[PDB]
């Protein structure tokens, strides 16, 4: 039981897909590089705690397609994240945990 999320579209899109990835609580995510970057996934604290969004929230900088991150939903919530930087017009995409 795991999640991944492309970040972007084969094509050449910017939004993540799939959108939203069903997740469980305990489970880890694998957000792997299509392309368009720079970029990063950062997660927002709302409807969740702060240090835990921190972890959640990528704070990196993804270049190659080959260099993935990881993230793990401890609390059945649902987190949120959009690319600061980017080129286009920021994403579209969210998490769930079940």
């Amino acid at each position: 039981a795991n999640a991944t999320v492309k970040m972007g579209s084969d094509s050449g899109a910017l939004v993540f897909e799939p959108s939203t990835v069903t997740i469980k609580a305990g489970e880890e995510v694998k957000w792997v590089n299509n392309k368009l970057s720079p970029h990063n996934i950062v997660f927002a604290a709302d409807g969740v705690d702060a240090d835990t969004a921190a972890k959640l929230s990528h704070k990196g900088l993804a270049f190659a397609a080959g260099e993935s991150f990881t993230s793990t939903f401890t609390e059945p919530g649902t987190y949120t994240y959009y690319c600061e930087p980017h080129r286009g017009a920021g994403m579209v995409g969210k998490v769930v945990v079940d």
